[PDB]
């Protein structure tokens, strides 16, 4: 069984991370009787460099194309002032597009061997395990009309319109259904319900398809609540499904509790065809080249890729257990380095993890 | 020196609380040489029982005319099932636009007292101490356009604007340059201007009202940002403002990594008139009567109406110093008890800080 994935490597430590992860996302799946095909095209800073925009035609064919796409970092300070349309960020937004991965997948987990790294006490942050669905490529991120007017009065207005149409709220909450049944069954759908009508909708659609989902515990909750509930009680979410802009406050929110940003991989899926797997962290052009980056949230990502991706369970999960044996062997990148263990650089906790995958 | 307050007692444990706040504040003034006039008008269910709607206008009548406005707190399980327009929190929300108080303003303060009922680790909790200034009566939650239509396909859609003039974001920003200079000088205006062409606008009538208020160290940060760095380093922020949405959300996150719901004050201002003073506790209707309700939001609530109601200083102080008094003695309510400590109620907790001011 072969696939082919799209390597898309970016910017800063992009490069460094996706080459390890690479590896052994190639040892994981050979142990489990699966071959890869890679190639590597250009994103963000590299592509502005090599072709001149963030976002080659070539890069979304060979995307489009492949059965799943794994992507490094995107930014620099070398393209930080460029024309919003000629920024890296602006060839990231492009590809979602281009994928239609409307379904951003972030897992918040607090590993038992980072329960410090949190600032969270132990016993609160502990056994920490959500996923925050969120919609992607819609809501008022995107949404229309929208715009800086002055109202002839002389004084600026400035408006964004947060709208969603019936379907797209199905199809992200579907994914979370279905997502939630591959974790511990229990769906919490976050909205503003109590005054905004695009929450009512939001909330009305999502409470439809709960019939179609039987098996799965649905509630609902209160974005200004959700924000609470995830500082005192996070361990009672499993999955979280929620709008655009909702979704990148409440997950940055989960991401910090957890403690270990160096730490955390995210997918972005579609109905059909390839998804987009990536590492939260930026592109840290502060320690690109100096052997420091945490390359784990990259192998996770990869981790992510099989099972998300590629239905490869298995070799998902001798990726994630290798990331748990090489902690547990006291590594630790700069990022996650605590008393007592044993500080590593990039290459060689990618050798850690390599080492245990066999 | 003799002022008109109007108390609205409410529903639940309203009355209760704010009887006891009424007292203190008599006590704290009577010891600065100011007294009161004190007339209670019906609000929130209250009214809707007495008077048939949840804000009578003689209830406005009276509120506009006074020096302040101490407000207990709105809702029952007996109005749960009215038609919206008749829920006691129209009450609240209609109340707010008569008296045009645009600005929220909620204290997120750790007591050294009450810093283990955080869930954050203790030298991350202590010493918290900053302010939400939230713009209250405008941004999404009363934009228009709004609604849920249905498209030519038979498909519905849902929709809010999210909108701002420049008058509108200059008011609540002075407000807020004014907030900091009450307090340690620093501002952090809260935006999601890399999206949204409201926030842009935000940002730059933010970024020009710097130069009137150039004694304040003003600094920008995004939403998305702010959610995390409330979790990682809260101590780093004195004052925030921003809109109402986001105000909602982060002050909400805010307010539960103090850990102790029940201890925290609000004010409403407006540009010139009566604010508007309330603990952010709901009415509790589970524990009304019952004498359990901790008083001190509304306690410290009346504080602020003292300071940023009336410019009261002095009295403010007297008000809470016999707070902290009170909590040295080791009294505590159910929802703050822990170990070691007097467990009391709602009266005995009242009069603890009535003995303290003398």
């Amino acid at each position: 069984k072969r696939y082919t994935i799209t390597l898309l490597p970016g910017d800063g430590i992009g490069p460094e991370v996706v080459s390890i992860a690479k590896n052994v996302l190639q040892q994981a799946g050979s142990l489990e009787g699966v071959e890869f095909n890679f190639r590597e095209m250009p994103i963000g800073g590299a592509a502005l460099d090599l072709v001149g925009v963030p976002l080659p035609e070539e890069t979304i064919s060979a995307a489009k194309e492949s059965d799943a796409v794994l992507l490094g970092a995107i930014g620099g300070y070398k393209w930080d002032n460029n024309e919003k349309h000629l920024r890296p960020e602006k060839g990231l937004l492009q590809i979602r597009a281009a994928l239609k991965v409307f379904a951003n997948l972030r897992p918040a987990t607090v590993l038992p061997q980072l329960v410090d790294a949190s600032t969270l006490k132990r016993e609160v942050a502990e056994g920490v395990d959500l996923m925050v669905v969120r919609e992607l490529t819609g809501g008022i991120y995107f949404g229309e009309p929208r715009g800086i007017k002055t109202n002839e009065n002389g004084e600026e207005v400035g408006f964004n319109t947060e709208v969603y149409a019936a379907h797209e709220i199905d199809r992200i909450a579907r994914v979370a259904f279905e997502t939630a049944r591959k974790r511990r069954g229990k769906l919490c759908s976050v909205d503003k319900a109590n005054v905004l009508e695009a929450s009512i909708l939001w909330r009305k659609r999502v409470t439809a398809l709960a019939s179609e989902y039987p098996d799965v515990e649905l509630s609902h909750m209160y974005v200004d609540n959700a924000a609470m509930q995830l500082v005192r009680d996070p361990k009672q979410f499993d999955t979280i499904v929620t709008n655009n802009i909702f979704g990148d406050i409440l997950s940055d929110e989960a991401s910090m509790i957890t403690g270990s940003i160096g730490m955390l991989p995210s997918a972005s899926l579609s109905d059909s065809g390839p998804g987009l797997f990536e590492p939260i962290h930026g592109s840290a052009p502060d320690i690109a080249g100096q052997d420091k980056a945490n390359p784990l949230a990259t192998i996770l990502s990869a981790a992510m890729l099989l099972k998300y991706g590629l239905g490869e369970e298995k070799a998902a999960k001798r990726i994630e257990d290798a990331v748990l044996v090489a902690l547990n062997n006291g590594f630790r990148t700069g990022d996650i380095y605590s008393a007592g263990t044993k500080l590593v650089g990039c290459k060689e906790m990618g050798e850690e993890v390599l080492k245990s995958v066999d």
